[PDB]
């Protein structure tokens, strides 16, 4: 029951949602190893996730985890990367969707940088880099990444460098305690605590 809205660039959800995958890029650690060189990317493509079923699923368990929570939800829009993204948008987020060795356990990851995101989608370190040319930086094979209703609830707070979430908690924040540029990544160990709302087309750029 998934359908795909395209937005036009000339439309201020298209802008919006663009303006945020922008202005979270930052530098990694690892010199660019995992997701590639570039400070920007192409945007190709923005598309709506339309789908009822996943929807409601989605606003049922915010409800519960609302009125477990002062009724606050905790909702946040954060990225995520995975080789898995086609079947995300089909059939919502679930265990095989899963980080089985992330440093919180085995849930399912988010990102509020875009480029921290970007490390995951050929796969877990980058993988092997883009099928077609097994570049981990290629400049010419197209991207995805999703852009995310997220609940998180009482969050458990991580200072730092499918399981359950910690007892009396809804997800876990690790919060950056060493680099000071990197924003926060979120788990949740249920998923229809997510909601895919965007699917983004894209290049990274090299740099000029
Ligand atoms: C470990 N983190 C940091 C926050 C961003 C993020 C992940 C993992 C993944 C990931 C996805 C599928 C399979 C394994 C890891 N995706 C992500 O976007
Ligand atoms: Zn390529």
């Amino acid at each position: 029951g998934t359908i795909l809205i395209d937005l036009s660039p000339d439309d201020k959800e298209f802008q919006s949602v663009e303006e945020e995958m922008q202005s979270t890029v930052r530098e990694h650690r690892d010199g660019g190893h995992a997701g590639g060189i570039f400070n920007r990317y192409n945007i190709l493509k923005i598309q709506k996730v339309c789908n009822k079923k996943l929807w409601e699923r989605y606003t049922h368990r915010r409800k519960e985890v609302s009125e477990e929570n002062h009724n606050h939800a905790n909702e946040r829009m954060l990225f995520h990367g995975s080789p898995f993204v086609n079947a995300i948008i089909h059939k919502g987020f679930d265990e095989r969707h899963a980080y089985i060795g992330g440093m919180f356990g085995a849930g399912i990851y988010f990102a509020e940088n875009s480029s921290k995101s970007n490390q995951y989608v050929y796969g877990i370190g980058g993988g092997t880099g883009c099928p077609v040319h097994k570049d981990r930086s290629c400049y010419i094979c197209h991207r995805q990444l999703l852009f995310c209703r997220v609940t998180l609830g009482k969050s458990f707070l991580q200072f730092s460098a499918m399981a359950h979430s910690p007892p009396g908690h809804h997800s876990v924040t690790g919060r950056p305690s060493v680099n000071g540029l990197a924003l926060a990544e979120y788990v949740i160990y249920r998923g229809e605590q997510a909601y895919p709302e965007y699917l983004i087309t894209y290049q990274i750029m090299r740099p000029e």
